[PDB]
């Protein structure tokens, strides 16, 4: 890859629509794989990840299944004590039913289910576990302190920790080929996909995992740009809930960096 060179004058102009808005704050990270062309504005701080953290934990699924240790046909139980509310739909079946290991794997991210997310969660030794794996990766505010939904946001993440898993996943590392592949297409195939996505062009694609808990709102992913460009983006804002400020601040910033990459 090649070295990492701040775009100054655009840095500039996001902390500035970024800190012109009073009860939001922002963290971000995008970084331009072709050209080198970094933006960090509050990327290494640390936010609630909300369902964000459910891409690191589709990570871990597949390495889990690389070494052999999970397969994706086999069963896992929807317990009780794994049941949660909020976004998902195996919360509707009967307690104690089972899916596949990648049914469960997929939901978690396409809808953001968090019954499915405990049982990955779950199944893969505990969040102590994924925690240590998470580290291993160089993830150094990615923590899961509490089962979703996690309403209250105590799980954490950061906007570099996100998109620089991305960079490794984009580059090859950690996952082999086959299971990179199965990640990128699942995160291709999320239905909310009015952050980051809806400030690109026409023919970009994204793979991308967002996360909202009202009070946190966020999104992290790799996006290709129709000229051949590549690169890795993330954003967390904390604000009012559910104010929509927030999520068009993601917009805003996701238009800007777009465009700034189109004409360079």
């Amino acid at each position: 890859l090649p070295p990492e060179r701040p775009l100054t004058n655009l840095q500039q102009q996001i902390q500035q629509l970024v800190s012109r808005q009073p009860n939001l704050t922002a963290g971000l990270y995008f970084f331009n794989l072709d050209s080198g062309a970094s933006l960090n504005v509050g990327g290494d701080q640390v936010f609630p990840a909300a369902s964000t953290i459910k891409f690191p934990i589709l990570v871990a699924f597949f390495k889990a299944v690389d070494e052999g240790r999970v397969t994706l046909q086999e069963r896992l139980t929807m317990r009780p004590d794994l049941i949660a509310p909020e976004a998902g739909t195996l919360q509707y079946q009967k307690p104690n039913s089972q899916y596949a290991a990648l049914e469960v794997a997929e939901l978690m991210i396409t809808i953001s289910d968090n019954t499915a997310t405990n049982m990955i969660i779950d199944r893969l030794g505990g969040a102590a576990e994924l925690n240590q794996q998470f580290q291993e990766w160089g993830l150094e505010n990615t923590v899961i302190n509490n089962p979703e939904p996690d309403m209250k946001g105590t799980n954490t993440t950061s906007p570099r920790d996100l998109a620089t898993l991305m960079l490794k996943i984009g580059q090859g590392e950690i996952l082999s080929p086959r299971s990179r592949d199965r990640l990128l297409d699942i995160m291709r195939r999320t239905v909310t996909n009015t952050l980051l996505p809806a400030g690109l062009g026409k023919g970009a694609t994204i793979a991308h995992k967002t996360g909202d808990i009202g009070i946190v709102v966020g999104d992290a992913g790799m996006v290709d740009m129709p000229n051949g460009q590549r690169y890795v983006a993330a954003m967390m804002v904390k604000r009012p809930y559910n104010d929509p400020r927030g999520s068009e601040l993601i917009r805003q910033v996701s238009r800007m960096v777009y465009q700034a990459f189109e004409k360079l």
